[PDB]
């Protein structure tokens, strides 16, 4: 049984799930800090979309919606080891992006690593910034050697 | 600056050392599964004494009060790798007792992997188990091991 | 479409139907259990069942009795219908239960089996040596002389399902 | 010790396991009827139930629909457990649910009679002859087709129990 | 005309003079029994009492004290008034608690007999053979040394009134 | 004006002030056990003490703790002021307190006595004999290396 | 480590705990004052203490009694644990208890001092030389027969700690 | 039976009690008008500790607190006749001592005629006067030809 | 003993008086601007000072106003009192406050810097090198003639204290 649901800190399931999340997060990205993803996880401004299957967390995206500057932030992605390629964080991506047309946010904006431009490039993304840097700079962290992505997304198409 | 407290799920900063906690816990006990380290950090019945240096979690003990049996459940005891062998184990025990002995509990009981029966008996943890088993089956969660204090010392 | 649900009577329509077919199957497939009597341990409020639902509708369950006081759980009813019976649905309905109790900190199973059932409980990991102590469970559980007290042991490192 | 109610799920949990009973007994007693069935009615709040309780106990009872706006009743299920039947029960039952309908000022029962129970109707004074409008009933009652319409005029001046 | 009804002092006069009437049975009928010791367990709100009442009159009961966390009732007096004996209103007396005490779920009785009714006791089925912990019940039940510790098991599964 | 109440942490101005006056006598009398330990028991609310009140002031006590799940009390501290002592008053709160659990269906006592008291004891009816199980004292009463533990076994009486 | 506390008696088991261990090291170092007599100033609520914390535990502390309708504070009981004494811990109490006093606008502290302690006093500045009236201080303050009234006066310009 | 209460007008019981004591201060102070003492006696600021023996006022200790001068003023004492030279007036004066001290006045004083000066001596008064005059000039009457009295509680003994 | 409060004018006593030993601070280490300017800044509700409290005492702080809407912060004023500069509290100020902007999701700070604090401000990292755009800031923070803009981005990642 696979589920999607938008948590955040504002219950007991959602803590742990928050906790899952920050578990994955971390294992998949460990030259993060534990603290700085956990800080990110719980704090209020930042939501993630959590994969469940079978009652446990095997994935999610952390992101930051910006609706005054017209953008939302890709701060995590991850999908347990054992449950890669197998089209979830595809799904995952598109969950979002429905989920944000209806919120009538059509711009994603992320700074990848080198490992994470093919996943984003799959998604739609692209090195192409149409959103101006005065919209961006200081709301989203610019971390050197990091690679700014951005997708834009169609409010008259079905992503799910 | 060093700190210890008394923790756990009934506020951002004791919500982060609780992950923290968790984390630790995972990363030094690999072999316990990180969700249910993860639930017995938040559940409620359950306290973690952490030991707090500049205002990150570097270790800390999980416990299970048992006062209707007489006795405290040690379920984790961890410190991050770059901090052993400093004295913050001894030190964190140290204050554990304390804690019980302002609380009338006067008996540990806790199952020590041989890889730390050496830190559990530096700590006065013994393998005579003087608790019946009657009393503890069930209760506690490898070496049974048991500690009386004495709530006459002053343990910090 | 197959369904796993804890539920019981608290003191919600679907729930309510759902109890009324437990207790159904309960009793067809526990001819010497008295019908009011599985009734009223169903609807206890704090017996608890897990529903094995299948197209919206109950074709088994486990009828238990949580004491966490004491550090264990009494199994009181086990059933799955008949023509449903042979398919492995018995050992996930268990198995669901294990996995349960070891996110409520629950490691032991106490139940009374007669000669017929005692075959399914071993082969779920239940056994005739009982590490409870009887000053722990005797007047709690539902005693049964003539049948047969079993014990299973959870292990809380591992997933059941 | 016999006692007769008039009750349904608007319940304490004497009339829950009251419901259950009625719908054990009614399901027992039927049982080509499916059980799932029985509970939905039985349970259902529009539905009410003619309750028959021996020394505590459920042993029949009559579930039924009143329709005040079409001025009649339905008769859902009739049931009197095994081993009390053949003694007026079942007589005694439609005698008090005679005397309520009374009281409450609907003077027609409108029921499905099929080969086994039939007999039974009749001697309660229900009859092939339908008074009521058709188009009063045909979108109201669960037509069960197979078995025999039969329609009851209560008399509103005579004392029935 | 004979009721039964358990009540307690939580009363209306009805109430609290049946409990002034079961006081003077159980002090008439147990007159080594100090009075004033007699009327504080009747009138305790932890106590409760079986009345047995025979045209709004009290004629016998059965005071009783519940330890539910305990899983066993304490039974503290059973009289019957002297010219009411040998009617077998004592055995309905005590099957009206054990009913009682099966719809509660507590299935253990304990009580000291002496040598005037142990044989009534013994007809209740109580034995000299206690499987409740002596660790359970040492510290709540108050230990009448001369009298002998009888215990009763219940079966929640047949009907006892 | 000879006065005994059983009195414990909840409390008002006059049993606080008994509290101190008994935790003070126990400590003096008993002067190499840590005065904070003996105040922390002394107002623990689990723990009960019998004070022997002369003139509105505590001159005597005996602390104690039931354990009805087990069927016996232990008995923590027992004290007479200097100049009251051997004057029965050490009797008279034993009786007392054999009175009081009496009626609240308790026939044992545990206590542990070291050589300067072990004969007070004796001559209230306790003995080296341990009938009380090994399993149902150990974990509840605080065990005293040192001292030998002593039982007295109470006579149940109905009350009238 | 070191800890300053004012506390006094107004649910705090610690704050109760503190104020059994300053009654005890006031007792045991002021032999000729009553245990209860203190007991009784310590635990009253226009009492304050000045407590000082060693490693979580009282080892000293200054008792005083605010009287701003007067002007001035009443020293009642000083005194640090024989173990600790002549460590300075007797000057750094007066100061901090003088800084308290300087931001609470009450610049007079009167005290009685025996023989024994008249020296500690003068070196915390107070003098025999009383400027406050007569009139203002004589049954407010406790008077002491035999005793030195000592008196000191605080500069609110100056940091005391 | 014997008992003390504090009363004073702010119940059927205490108006009666107060009636009773202003019959008794009258009758035995009948020089005074019966007036000025039932005026007293029911003043709000005043307080009478009254001695009751089988529900009927026996005697009793009209007084006033100066909370705010530190004194309290002894306005009337009075035992009826046929109790006196019983110990009556002074376990009165004892109680009214301890009252005192438990609400921290230790001074008393009163304006005595020559017939109370011995009673007052036997309780520790004295004509030496500590409360400097600007304390109670003017609070307290002096009545011409009455004798002014100081008494001095210590709060480390008992009175009662 | 050193402690660091991050205040504001919106109430409390202990507050007000550190807000006035900041407002006296600044003033007297940056004599040529007006007090009465500095006052207002420091007790505007939009302006929030990060207060160097030692021993009770304020000696320094940093008086910001934060712009969420425009993802900076304006470093406002920055002092520490004469005797105790050059000792480390200067660099802990700005690390604290750094730390306590990553906690609240601002990377940016802004600051208009006199000849004489540029040093200061190169070694906490400051850099005359403005990455933020000139419509982000223009107008939100005042542009003193001969002033030089100072920029310092933060790292979420890193602890700064
Ligand atoms: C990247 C994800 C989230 C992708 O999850 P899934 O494996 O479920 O993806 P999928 O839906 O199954 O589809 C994968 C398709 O993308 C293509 N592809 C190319 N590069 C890929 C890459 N690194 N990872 C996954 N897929 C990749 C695959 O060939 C595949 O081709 P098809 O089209 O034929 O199916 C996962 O691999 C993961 O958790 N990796 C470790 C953590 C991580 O790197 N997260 C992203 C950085 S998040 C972060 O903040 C770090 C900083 C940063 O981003 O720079
Ligand atoms: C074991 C601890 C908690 C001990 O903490 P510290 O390293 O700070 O110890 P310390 O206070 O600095 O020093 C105490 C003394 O213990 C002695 N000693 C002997 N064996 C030791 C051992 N395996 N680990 C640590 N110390 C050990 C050392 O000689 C040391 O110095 P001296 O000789 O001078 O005195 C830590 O090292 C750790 O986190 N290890 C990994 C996790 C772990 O093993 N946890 C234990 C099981 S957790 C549990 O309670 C049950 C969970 C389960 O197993 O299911
Ligand atoms: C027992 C169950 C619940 C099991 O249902 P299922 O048929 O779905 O089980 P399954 O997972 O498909 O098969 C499990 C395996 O156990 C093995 N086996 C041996 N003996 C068995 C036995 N009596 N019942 C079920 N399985 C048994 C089978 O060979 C089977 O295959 P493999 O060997 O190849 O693996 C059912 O058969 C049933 O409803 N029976 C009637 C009701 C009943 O007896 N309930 C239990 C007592 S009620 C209770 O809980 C106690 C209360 C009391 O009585 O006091
Ligand atoms: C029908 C009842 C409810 C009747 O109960 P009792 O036996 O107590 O009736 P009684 O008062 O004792 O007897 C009254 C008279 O009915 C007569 N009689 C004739 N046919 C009968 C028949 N099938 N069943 C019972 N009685 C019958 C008896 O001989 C008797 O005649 P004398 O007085 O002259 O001596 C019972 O037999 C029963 O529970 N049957 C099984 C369930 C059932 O069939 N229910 C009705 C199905 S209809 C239904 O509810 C389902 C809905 C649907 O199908 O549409
Ligand atoms: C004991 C009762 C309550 C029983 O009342 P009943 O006479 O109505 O009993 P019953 O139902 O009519 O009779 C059932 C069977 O018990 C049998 N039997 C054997 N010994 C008996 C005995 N001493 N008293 C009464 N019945 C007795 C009868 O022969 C009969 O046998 P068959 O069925 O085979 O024909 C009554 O006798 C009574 O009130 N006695 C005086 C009060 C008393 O002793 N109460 C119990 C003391 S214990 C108490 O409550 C005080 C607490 C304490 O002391 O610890
Ligand atoms: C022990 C007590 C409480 C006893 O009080 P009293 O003096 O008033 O006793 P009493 O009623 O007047 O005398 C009763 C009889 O006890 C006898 N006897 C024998 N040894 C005695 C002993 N050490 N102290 C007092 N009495 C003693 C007397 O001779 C007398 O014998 P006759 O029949 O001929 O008249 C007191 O002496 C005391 O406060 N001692 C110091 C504190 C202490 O030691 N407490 C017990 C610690 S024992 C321990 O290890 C912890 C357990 C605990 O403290 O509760
Ligand atoms: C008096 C204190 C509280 C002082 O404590 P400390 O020893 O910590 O003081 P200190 O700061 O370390 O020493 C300060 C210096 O004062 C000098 N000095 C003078 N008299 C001293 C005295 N009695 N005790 C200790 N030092 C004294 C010493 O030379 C010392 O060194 P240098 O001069 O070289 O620098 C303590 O000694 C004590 O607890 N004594 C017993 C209780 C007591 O006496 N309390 C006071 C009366 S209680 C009260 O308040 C009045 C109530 C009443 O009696 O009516
Ligand atoms: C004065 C009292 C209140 C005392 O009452 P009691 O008789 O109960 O006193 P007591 O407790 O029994 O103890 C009396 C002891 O004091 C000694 N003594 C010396 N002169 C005494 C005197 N006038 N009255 C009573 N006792 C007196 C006795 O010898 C006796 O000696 P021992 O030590 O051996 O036992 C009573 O006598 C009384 O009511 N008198 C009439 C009213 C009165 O005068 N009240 C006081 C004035 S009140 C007022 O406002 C009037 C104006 C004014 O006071 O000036
Ligand atoms: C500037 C501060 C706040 C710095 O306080 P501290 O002395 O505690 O700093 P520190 O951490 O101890 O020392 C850090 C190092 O800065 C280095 N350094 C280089 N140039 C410096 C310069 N102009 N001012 C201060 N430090 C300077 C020093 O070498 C020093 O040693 P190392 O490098 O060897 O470690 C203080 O000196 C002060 O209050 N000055 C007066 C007011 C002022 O000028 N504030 C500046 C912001 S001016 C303002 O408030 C508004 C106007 C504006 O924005 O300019």
């Amino acid at each position: 049984i696979i589920e999607f649901h938008v948590i955040g800190n504002s219950n007991r399931r959602v803590l742990l799930w928050l906790v899952g999340l920050q578990n994955v997060f971390s294992h998949q990205l460990p030259r993060m800090p534990k603290e700085y993803i956990a800080r990110l996880v719980f704090d209020p401004k930042h939501k993630t979309l959590a994969l469940i299957k079978d009652g446990r967390v095997i994935g999610g995206i952390c992101f930051r919606m910006f609706p005054t500057q017209g953008f939302t932030e890709i701060v995590f992605c991850a999908v347990t080891s054992n449950e890669q390629v197998k089209g979830y964080g595809t799904h995952l991506m598109n969950h979002l992006k429905e989920y944000h047309i209806k919120h009538n946010i059509l711009y994603f904006l992320t700074y990848a690593d080198e490992y994470a431009i093919g996943y984003f490039k799959k998604q739609g993304f692209s090195k192409d910034i149409k959103v101006p840097k005065s919209r961006y700079l200081g709301y989203i962290k610019d971390y050197e050697g990091a690679t700014l992505m951005e997708c834009e997304l169609n409010p008259r198409i079905p992503y799910t």
